[PDB]
């Protein structure tokens, strides 16, 4: 259809393959709309890099130019995505590390040590759901099933979530991140979200835990305490993202992984760590698709470029991990044995790169080998090509997953 010199993001991602081909093609920076909204997208691998460590490109919505002359408001469909409260995740500067470190610190690799257990519990509990629905050679979905509860437990357990909450939790994400949810709606639903977890941080400080969000709440010893907003501004981050990534995660390594038996094989073997294959998948079809926003303190001089003083600056994630100047001309296929599975920033890369990535790789590592040895004849009950995406823009959202268990 008719060149276009602005790149629409489809809301249905009716043409993901297309959309991503076409940013690549257009870029390493080029103009995008947002329902409406005009931003630029960073779809080059170099440029994404050296622009994730400027510090005039900040999360901050007031250095908006369209937000302080008040074009963009709360009606705006995605706005959730952005203008929320004072965490990590929305500031710059030597600010930043104090809302980044007890998390970070709770993250670490040895420090999951003590995680791993409960993972594996749960792991196992949904895989026992997997058996009992698969049984009599039935369809199963496996994202309902597995690896949409799976991540919540986790982040759950990690946070100090009750069990009992965990299904509203859901219920309100799925609200908050389709497109087709009514902006009003939307907009309450994101007021029952922050309801919830100021009340969760109230109850976490009459009584403190052995969890991140008692942390959180109460710090080291000297330190300057974190405010009410700020922790609760984490621990929505820590949630939101870490249940909603990591559930993609799961469903790509999977689709991955069945669509390329040979694959499966090498890691099954163990020729291939499950560790590379799950990198490839994050360069390949990652969780994330756009990374909404930062924005110019003032203009960016890039050479035969300038990203003026107040422009939205996008980071496309997908369009990234498809770079053909990093990864080569097969960046396109899905190859565990790339020299390049590894050198991906599906995660981000600067202040704010992901500190969950830790968290992510493991709860990957251990759910998909268990999941393939248990049910080793699993196999598509649909073709894999047609499992569509939930119109959710930003993020790689697959509908459900139709499997069998297999002989
Ligand atoms: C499973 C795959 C995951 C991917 C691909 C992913 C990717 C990302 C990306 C791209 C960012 C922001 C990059 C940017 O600022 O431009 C990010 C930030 C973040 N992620 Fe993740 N993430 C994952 C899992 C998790 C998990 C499991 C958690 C928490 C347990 C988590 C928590 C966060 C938080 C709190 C931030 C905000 C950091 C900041 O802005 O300072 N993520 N992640
Ligand atoms: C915007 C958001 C939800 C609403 C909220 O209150 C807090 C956050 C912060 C983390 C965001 C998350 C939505 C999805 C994001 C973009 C990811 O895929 C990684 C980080 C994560
Ligand atoms: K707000
Ligand atoms: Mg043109």
């Amino acid at each position: 259809c008719p060149h276009s010199d602005t790149l629409t993001i489809d809301p249905m991602i009716t043409d993901l393959a297309g959309e991503t081909s076409r940013l690549r093609a257009a870029g390493p920076l080029t103009r995008i709309d947002l329902l409406g909204v005009p931003a630029l997208a960073v779809t080059g691998h170099t440029l994404a890099r050296q622009l994730l460590t400027d510090t005039r490109l900040v999360k901050d919505i007031n250095a908006w130019s369209l937000w302080q002359s008040g074009t963009v408001t709360r009606q705006w469909p995605l706005i959730g995505m952005i203008d929320v409260d004072r965490s990590m995740f929305t500031v710059d500067g030597p600010e930043h590390r104090r809302l980044r470190i007890k998390t970070t610190q709770a993250l670490t690799r040895r420090r999951l040590d003590a995680l791993k257990p409960t993972i594996e519990r749960y792991v196992a509990e949904l895989l026992d759901d997997l058996e009992r629905a698969g049984a009599d050679g039935a369809v199963v979905d496996l994202k309902s099933v597995f690896a949409y509860p799976l991540p919540m437990r986790v982040i759950s357990a990690l946070m100090g979530v009750p069990s009992e909450d965990q299904e509203q939790l859901l219920t309100w994400y799925k609200a908050f991140f389709s497109i087709l949810t009514p902006q009003d709606e939307r907009l309450r639903v994101i007021d029952e979200m922050h309801g919830y977890f100021t009340e969760m941080v109230r109850r976490k400080t009459a009584e403190p835990g052995d969890d991140l969000t008692s942390a959180l709440i109460y710090a080291t010893d000297g330190e300057t305490p974190l405010t009410e907003e700020e922790v609760i501004g984490n621990l929505q981050a820590l949630v939101a993202a870490g249940h909603e990534t990591t559930v993609s995660l799961i469903l790509t390594a999977v689709r991955a992984l069945l669509s390329h038996p040979e694959q499966l094989r090498l890691v099954r073997d163990g020729e291939i760590g499950w560790e590379t294959a799950i990198e490839e998948t994050l360069r390949w079809d990652g969780p994330v698709i756009h990374l909404l926003m930062r924005f110019a303190t003032e203009d960016i001089d890039l050479g035969d470029a300038v990203i003026p003083r107040g422009e939205g600056v996008v980071m496309s994630y997908r369009a990234i991990g498809r770079d053909i100047t990093v990864h080569g001309a097969d960046a396109d296929d899905f190859d565990i044995t790339r020299a390049t599975a590894a050198r991906h920033i599906s995660f981000g890369h600067g202040p704010h790169i992901c500190p969950g990535a830790a968290l992510a790789r493991l709860e990957a590592a251990i759910a998909l080998p268990a999941l393939f040895t248990r049910f080793p004849h699993l196999h598509p009950a649909l073709p894999l090509d047609q499992i569509p995406n939930l119109p959710v823009l930003t993020q790689n959202d697959l509908s459900h997953f139709p499997i069998h268990l297999g002989r």
